């Protein structure tokens, strides 16, 4: 860990809360001398040991990770004279899904195409860091200013009590539909893993934030649709073209699916057109 | 059949032989007054009535279509003091397929890229006008100055006694490993059964000419790995992308594949790029 993230926690004044679960929170709030003279930030804090250390792995690993422009970047840290806080960017229109959602500034095709091409490169980015993120979704997503977009992870800062896309499956909360098949079948998480979990996300920016396989539950039936290839019909939003791409994020073979640099340019092809 | 085709045949100078086969043949010749003074035009001709409306058949059909650069294209005819002629534009370095495999003027990736383009083009003007090639693959496009290709159907002027990649099934002689499922299984022909074509039309240009489904023999087994979904692994000189591009055109589901106004995006993209 180094020292030069360790920011004055007195330099902190908090607002509003973002985000809360069973574990943890996310704050609002104004720090003093971390970038002008004070911005907004988004702070992540706990509310028991086993996860005190989940956030401090946590802490490790975003500043092992280096910034990219379509990651929700770390700032600063507290973690010597009281409790830990990791001071993130903050992201003034919040999570991606709900962004979408609302959006029923207008919104139009080519800023769709933008939102893709943003988080494809941001999971270009992970790749290349040989992250993988375990929970993909446009709820994981969050949306700033100029229409930029920033991949994140809530957590500990999330109720998975009250989300009904967590699914029990096993000993554990899962969100299935997002779900590769190795995920779902063999407990397998690796980055093309990741590139399924893209595919739904692009139907998901591509449907304006409708739930994945509407009006399908998930019980018994789903796992054996999933595992006899059954792939989402097109979304209202999408070309031709995005379909395409879309179910190429849905190869059974993990191995046949594009890596985020085959994405990145395929959607940066698109974007040059359109 | 509009008269403005009609050309003297003593205007035509023949040269060799292009092509043959047991109903007709392709000969080079030399014609005074269809462009300079003279250029180079490629003749088709027969060698029995049942064949000689297929031709007539093909003359009508060359003559509605109109002209487009990626297809050999129609200059005149001769049809009535004597024998059956259609005057086509002069490919000087042969069929697509022979040309890759001897270039084994030298050949670039930006090339293949083009030809595949170019096909693209050729396919998707076809499309536009409605019509479609029983008979896709890349011994079916000719090879021009300047890198240009130009789709094409040698049909009758094609030995297909002798040319193994045509299989016996059922009463014909079907160039089976280019075919769709539907035309299989079902004797369907569309437009989207070219678009299966072409992909295995892409798997030709970018493994420079091997015969598709390498080592794989067509017998009982082939029709039910087809049915089964199986599909090539990547050729050698193809890139992540154009294999990504080349297995949606293989989608099972004939609904599913991309349109050629679709494929002609897709690899304009490529090109653009690299
Ligand atoms: C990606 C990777 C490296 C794997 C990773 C990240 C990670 N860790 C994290 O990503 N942590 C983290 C950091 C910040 C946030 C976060 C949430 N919000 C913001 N930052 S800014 C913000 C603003 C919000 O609402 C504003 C008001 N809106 C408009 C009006 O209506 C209400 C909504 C709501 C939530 C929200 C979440 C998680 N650990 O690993
Ligand atoms: C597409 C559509 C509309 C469905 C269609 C087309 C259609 N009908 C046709 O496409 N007809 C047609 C017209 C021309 C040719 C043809 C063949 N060749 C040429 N034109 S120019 C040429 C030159 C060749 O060799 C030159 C020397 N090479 C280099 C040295 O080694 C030897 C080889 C060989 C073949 C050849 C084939 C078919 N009917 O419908």
């Amino acid at each position: 860990y180094d020292l030069k993230w360790e920011f004055p926690r007195e330099n902190l004044e908090f607002g509003k809360v973002l985000g809360s679960g069973a574990f943890g929170k996310v704050m609002n709030a104004t720090a003093y001398g971390i970038s002008g003279v004070s911005i907004q930030v988004a702070v992540k804090m706990l509310k028991d040991s086993s996860e005190r250390e989940a956030l401090m792995s946590e802490l490790k690993m975003m500043t092992q990770l280096g910034s990219h422009e379509n990651i929700v970047n770390l700032l600063g840290a507290c973690t010597l004279s009281g409790p830990i806080y990791l001071i993130f960017e903050y992201c003034c229109y919040g999570d991606l899904l709900n962004y979408l959602r609302s959006k029923r500034n207008v919104l139009t095709f080519e800023d769709l195409l933008c939102f893709a091409y943003q988080v494809a490169k941001g999971m270009e980015f992970l790749e290349f860091k040989s992250c993988v993120h375990r929970d993909l979704a446009a709820r994981n997503v969050l949306v700033t200013h100029g229409k930029v977009v920033k991949i994140c992870d809530f957590g500990l800062a999330r109720d998975i009590m009250s989300d009904s896309n967590y699914v029990v499956r096993g000993n554990a909360r899962l969100p299935v539909k997002w779900m590769a098949p190795e995920s779902l079948f063999e407990g397998i998480y690796t980055i093309k893993s990741d590139v399924w979990s893209y595919g739904i996300l692009l139907w998901e920016i591509f449907s304006l934030g409708v739930n994945p396989y509407p009006g399908i539950p998930v019980d018994a039936n789903f796992y054996k649709l999933i595992q006899n290839g059954f792939k989402m019909d097109q979304p209202f939003y999408a070309t031709e073209e995005i379909y395409i791409i879309m179910q190429s994020c849905w190869a059974f073979d993990s191995r046949k699916r594009p890596s985020f640099p085959n994405l990145t340019s395929f959607l940066g092809c698109q974007l040059a057109d359109a």
